[PDB]
């Protein structure tokens, strides 16, 4: 089946090199590109960067491309494994690399191949990519996800005083993915106009994910601003709010979080305990239609995770907590630390393992939210991933910048392909299937 | 040949609906999408918008989609024309519309089919799109273009009070399109770092095309900031500057341009004559390595265009002046208004007319710079277009935002496919073929 595997470097949404893989069967070319990654990470699969700080300021991927072309490609072609044997191919590649974190050949070297194998596997069986993924997860039905649009940004990626990283809108009350795109985009455009008159035109420029980082003063104010745009758009009650706090970013240790971590040598006014933080979330959850908070505490502050999950009825999403890693996910389940997995395929490094992490979550009652990375490409694989895995929710950007629209556009195309069989997750985004 | 034509809505990179077309032949599915200008010159072919303020702030394209699905599709299929006859297909749709500006069906309806016909014609002849385009223009050789990256932004869509719209960098000194990419991205990252230290982190947010709009105070400083960045990256002497003034935006009416048009109720200190504008351009070209200025005067202020093209030896690009329109181009040639065409397929509305416009320009000694719109998609047609038309220059964004990288990445893929036959326009970007 596999007659040719070939890697090149392309440029990602942030202007940095990344790996793209072309793979050939008798049915044609199947192409996939790899989003940004870790490279340094205690528990992530490691993306291989060249590190030559005089080429591309250390971000080029010639080594990883070379690992595909001179190691993976001849080995997996010689194996005779077929592109319809996803697990056998993914296992074969992990064994060939032979390290826990895929750091011999690189996770970006393996994932590109695994993703293209998966595209080719579907063509081999004459089915769309999302249907093939569904069969690999043993779903008989698929579902269209609620989109979670990044809109307002804080944390270490903004000059404002906001410690919480990103605020998202979720059209859980749309009747279709089509209405959800309309709802997402009109609110975005209303938010953009508000921002233009309150903060000025330069506040209208966008970050990596296509959202805004105006000079908002506090986290509550971001929620209020989002709430007011939902209302100007006439969708109050059909849009809910998601949050990614990224609390590791301002954890001081000994149960202390600093909401003014971006002010150097500060007075300690905004240093507070974990439970003070938890109370802050519950105030937010009482005033605003918040349905999901990701990384509400530090990646290792289990105690605070378990108490918040126990105290709330909303989605609690592990990202830095779980890093798409079955071992970490198992701990978090054991401790009841959260109730939803953020799924970054390139964090584990293969399709099979990504499906396996989703299934481990689903087996223990968790939701799964499919996620982009900050450095995306025109690749839209995770559009088919979220539909095939029936998770009901994807975070893949503001409705702006085509590395984000490429995904939302591919879901629209899937919605159209499915006709009357096209269920939208809606209010059941947490446990749809 | 044509068995099905179906159009849909997708979202462009600015979060606005636009037209995507699927065309089918016995060779398969061929997909093309239509870009959109954030600001459109007055003589452009009619982009058809629904204009219902309640939906997508009037920007939905349901009528244009229906014009493909319910008029163009049944008619062109009935005609039995083949995707291999570009002109006759294009002529048939133009005649089906009946208007000069494509105002009955929409330029966005006709271009989507035209672009997809073109991709299907290439497949029909077993050749890459760039080769088919090249054949359609009677070119035997193709050339990779110098990329023109919009790094620094002013004008109506920036907040910084710079009147000139785009500042661009051109690695004319690169030895290959790959090195041009390495140079563009390395300069971009250095520029980002320069802006961060001097203007703050938020000044690193990007505009529509991935570039920056810091709070520069005068146009000279923008050019100074770029010079500094080119030196940081260690490429002074290999990188040249281009400019898109977009002068129709600050033209007062009777040979008076206002460089402070973005300051409301200003003093007249910055209002000046076309002749003083041209002198300013000359001082810039004397001090900085500017090789190209686009729309330096108003879209109908013919006399200043002719005076500047006479006085200078640099490239003078028509954009809003020519609107990719052979009739407007013919006027310009007669007045020797400029010496380069900005080619925007959706300004005219068909592949044939677009190719016609380039051929008329080439016949009269002009360059041709293929161009994106500010509202782009994941579509990468124009990457093959610039290669097949041998123009040697393309402006399709900063190396940031995947609606821009998609085009740059497609040229990298073509460069690899061309192999040892791959020629980079380099210093011959104005007249490479
Ligand atoms: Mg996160
Ligand atoms: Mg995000
Ligand atoms: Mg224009
Ligand atoms: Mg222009």
């Amino acid at each position: 089946s596999i007659t040719k595997v070939f890697a090149r470097t392309i440029f990602d949404s942030r202007g940095n090199p990344t790996v793209e893989v072309d793979l050939y069967t008798h049915k044609g070319l199947f192409r996939a590109a790899v989003p940004s990654g870790a490279s340094t990470g205690v528990h992530e699969a490691l993306e291989m960067r060249d590190g030559d700080k005089s080429k591309y300021h250390g971000k080029s991927v010639f080594k990883a491309v070379n690992n595909v072309n001179s190691i993976i490609a001849p080995e997996i072609i010689k194996s005779g494994l077929k592109v319809t044997q996803q697990k056998e191919c993914d296992d074969f590649m992990r064994k060939l690399d032979g390290t826990e974190n895929k750091s011999r050949l690189g996770a970006n070297a393996i994932l590109g191949v695994s993703l293209a194998i998966c595209k080719a596997g579907a063509a081999e069986l004459g089915i769309p990519l999302y249907r093939h993924i569904a069969n690999l997860a043993n779903y008989s039905d698929v579902i269209l996800p609620v989109p979670a649009f990044n809109v307002i940004n804080g944390g270490s990626h903004a000059g404002n005083k906001l410690a919480m990283q990103e605020f998202m809108i979720l059209p859980t009350g749309a009747s279709s993915f089509t209405e959800a795109m309309r709802m997402g985009s009109e609110v975005y455009h209303h938010l953009k106009a508000v921002i233009k008159g309150r903060f000025g035109l330069d506040a209208t420029a966008v970050g990596d994910e296509g959202g805004f980082a105006p000079n908002i003063l506090n986290n509550k104010d971001a929620l209020t601003l989002i709430q007011e745009s939902i209302e100007k758009a006439g969708y109050t009650g059909k849009i809910e709010i998601g949050m990614d706090v990224a609390a590791s970013e301002f954890y001081k240790g000994e149960n202390i979080y600093d909401l003014d971590f971006k002010t150097a040598n500060n007075d300690g006014s905004q240093k507070i305990t974990g439970d003070q933080l938890r109370d802050m979330y519950m105030e937010f959850c009482n005033e605003f239609p918040i349905v999901s908070i990701e990384d509400p505490f530090d990646q290792d502050d289990w105690e605070n995770w378990t108490k918040m999950t126990s105290a709330t009825n909303i989605q609690i999403v592990g990202d830095d907590l779980t890093v798409t890693n079955p071992k970490r996910i198992a701990t978090a389940v054991e401790k009841k630390a959260c109730n939803c997995l953020l799924l970054k395929v390139n964090q584990i490094g293969s399709v099979t393992e990504s499906i396996d992490a989703h299934l481990l979550a689903k087996k223990n009652g968790w939701g799964t939210m499919v996620s982009h990375r900050s450095g995306e490409t025109e690749d839209c694989f995770i559009a088919d991933l979220v539909v095939g895995l029936c998770t009901g929710q994807i975070k893949t950007g503001a409705p702006c910048r085509s590395e984000r629209l490429a995904k939302y556009n591919q879901i629209l195309r899937i919605e159209e392909e499915l006709g009357s069989n096209a269920k939208f997750a809606g209010k059941k985004f947490r446990k749809p299937c």
